[PDB]
């Protein structure tokens, strides 16, 4: 049926405002509710597993782990949300461990993602079988859908964004929530000259600039990915090709196999020998020996004509907007994830507020419960039950039934001279709450400054450098 | 193994291989089996009490299974969630459980081939029985050692309120030695028990015959007849047996056999599969033909028709001879005990129940000891307070601090600083009249509590009157008639 679909592409395509699919969304918030977070030791991956499954994925699906993995490894993920300890596989074929023998916790950037979640700052819905409630986006204080990208397949319409800079992307930003009148084709100006272009994991290089601006004002393109191989002696002594960067995306281990095999069939003449000497140290370094009668780069070109080390990047701005799958430009990107941004604060004070008043309630019957003191000491001890001295207090002081009660819920250690100040003070101080509350309700300009330093912040911490480099050449 | 003379390199590590197998193996046996404490092999005690800490009550909703699973797997049994839906699902079908532990919702199977449904459209809870298997457990009763990762503690064994490894009874393999104890009446196992607690003195002859005289067998959850009694008294004597169960025929006619029950474990589909594949191979000539008629509200109900020639039971016969409607069952009572495997006869079951019984009311008593004392200290604080009150509020709010008015107190009173805490943490409402007297008449109940825990502590004629009372209590409650028919 209709809803059919509304489900495949559900599960096949993410957000806009959060960058995420539901199974993402769940591991990340399941880890959030359970409290593995970064000031604290990794947990059992297992864990994780196991929270998401009885709450929100009721399958011995693989899916689960396979997503906690993904978000763990620095050569899929630009910025990871998930901190591993163990065997979470490598950039080739080696398969990571089992769940209980790896160990896993958030990151602070995922902690960014979940910030200020239980003040009501998304929308949440019933989970599965109804006991608890679930997000149905993050509150997403970095732009992660542009920053980690995303590759999904849908009834023919797969996704595939890239991942990008998040010092450039806050930039981008920054000038949206500066130039709110601004429209579409004067943003979609401002923020392609912010945005360079993708930064992948891998590094590598970028050759051209149609497959990127393309992507950008179409959200469709072809990027020209290319590995990073240098030219050294070697101790033969000639020359010896070094691979330090591949192409996003491209298995090291296929890739070696693909040299070998192309090699065999006689399609790559001038290799002698090709040899791994990777390691955390030295990172990604494949060295392909070149016989003494050949050239450095004609072997070269020849990679880029029959490996990886030379790939295109189908880039496929295609996400949900409103449940609805949609092809994006780089401002659409941007201006519906302010807008997120946006709700997410005035949600946030408007939560803020309403238990500020809560509090400033409870407050101003202390307050009167200790200018009478004396009274209400006596009037609870002539109390034959904690009901009539509810009732007495609520005469006595002119208070309802909250106030009241949380009268009688004092704590004798509170009648100290410094504690029964502290009420006074504190009255004082959520009366001043509550004005810049209300303030910021009434101020755009507040808000909008609001999303703009908490970001900075934000970009200051875990900001980085760029690491693919664009050749215009 | 092997034998010695040999003087090799090759065979050092022969020797130190064969020492870790006997290691290793020694360890693995002590889960295949059950322990004789709780009757329960490591899976299932690990699904009840993740059930039991989540909350999932009998007197609550019940719960998805997924729920169930998750909790485990997460806790107690990383490994995955196959193991674990098996032991939840079996453990809620009463054609395998005499006593179920699991009470579900939805479809959990069926007696023949049909499989349950996935852990997100099935719900499970508690029941009542296993409440009391899991009962106190939060009193020191049990020892608990780290999980898998050391974040939690688990049990090593449930406190097991009622006598579960022989009611319930158990199957397994372990090294090539597998277990096979029956399951058995609850009511009849208490008077058994019940005779143990009060000839604690009695020898092994003596309360051998004396149990073996209260439990009269086993008795399936899919009742039937058991025929004969040299295999039950072989397996209580010697702890092992073979048992001839038999289904219950009674035949019918127009108008113009029938099946109404099966031996213990035999699968109904199987059972009529084996029927018509036999007959249609001429092996069992005389019938016309099979019809499965049960349902809810009736029960097993399987047709099957003769000839007009044979009309003989000599076909009832025949059925015993190639079905299962005659089958035995292969007694063997093999539990853990001390971490080491055991074949067991019955008074040493029911000895080696009463004693873990034993065990767990005096470490329940000696922690209700230690946690009574504790309150009446705090009490005789609050009660000095109170005899003092107009003074100790005066107090309280002439100091800057609440370190001074604690420092005040510990003066004014005479009285620790954790007692002096448990003043200044009162809240005003305890101090409302009816309040009050609460605190004072509160301590003398704790007094009076101490007072009667020590003197449990003091006398094992209490203790043992102890488990006699909770356990008959629990029988009159979940206690049911007999099932299966003897002879
Ligand atoms: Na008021
Ligand atoms: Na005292």
């Amino acid at each position: 049926i209709d809803y059919a679909m509304s489900v495949i592409v559900g599960r096949a395509l993410p957000e806009v405002r959060d960058g995420l699919k539901p199974v993402h969304r769940r591991v990340l918030y399941a880890m959030f509710d359970s409290g593995f977070r970064p000031d604290r030791s990794h947990a059992k991956s297992a864990r994780s597993v196991a929270e998401t499954m009885g709450n929100y994925h009721p399958h011995g699906d693989a899916s689960i782990y396979d997503s906690l993995v993904r978000m763990a490894q620095p050569w899929s993920l630009r910025y990871p949300l998930v901190d591993g300890q163990g065997n979470f596989g490598s950039p080739g074929n080696d398969p990571p461990a089992a769940m209980r023998y790896t160990e896993a916790r958030l990151t602070p950037l995922a902690m960014e993602m979940l910030r200020e979640i239980d003040e009501e700052t998304v929308d949440f819905i019933p989970n599965y079988d109804g006991r608890v409630q679930e997000p149905t986006v993050l509150p997403s204080r970095f732009p992660n859908l542009l920053a980690n990208g995303s590759g999904g397949i849908a009834v023919g319409m797969a996704t595939n964004i890239p991942p990008h800079n998040l010092r450039e992307l806050a930039d981008a930003v920054f000038w949206a929530l500066e130039n709110h009148d601004a429209d579409e084709e004067e943003t979609l100006a401002a923020v392609m000259g912010r945005v360079k272009g993708p930064d992948f994991p891998t590094a590598g290089l970028i050759v051209g600039s149609q497959g990127t601006a393309d992507a950008y004002k179409t959200g469709r393109g072809s990027i020209r990915m290319r590995g990073v191989v240098e030219v050294e002696e070697d101790s033969r002594g000639r020359t010896s090709l070094v691979i330090t960067e591949l192409p996003y995306q491209v298995n090291h281990d296929n890739f070696i196999t693909s040299i070998a095999e192309q090699v065999r069939d006689g399609k790559l003449a001038g290799i002698s020998n090709i040899e791994d000497q990777s390691s955390d140290r030295v990172g990604l370094r494949i060295v392909i020996e070149i016989k003494r009668d050949a050239v450095a780069k004609v072997v070269i070109n020849n990679l880029y004509k029959h490996t990886q080390l030379q790939t295109s990047f189908g880039a496929n701005m295609l996400a949900i907007v409103d449940g609805v799958p949609r092809t994006l430009r780089l401002d659409q990107l941007i201006r519906y994830y302010v807008d997120h941004q946006l709700d997410v604060i005035v949600r946030r004070t408007t939560y803020r507020l309403r238990k500020a008043n809560e509090r400033a309630h409870i407050l101003r019957g202390l307050v009167k419960a200790l200018d009478a003191l004396d009274e209400v000491i006596a009037l609870i001890r002539a109390s034959e039950t904690v009901d009539i001295a509810r009732a007495g207090l609520i005469e006595l002081l002119d208070i309802d039934e909250i106030q009241a009660q949380a009268i009688l819920d004092m704590q004798l250690r509170r009648l100290a001279a410094l504690e029964r100040q502290r009420i006074i003070d504190d009255l004082a101080k959520i009366e001043a709450e509550i004005a810049d509350l209300e303030d910021i309700l009434a101020k755009p300009e507040r808000q909008r400054g609001i999303v703009r330093d908490e970001l900075a912040e934000i970009v200051d911490r875990h900001g980085d450098d760029r690491r693919t480099r664009i050749i215009a050449a």
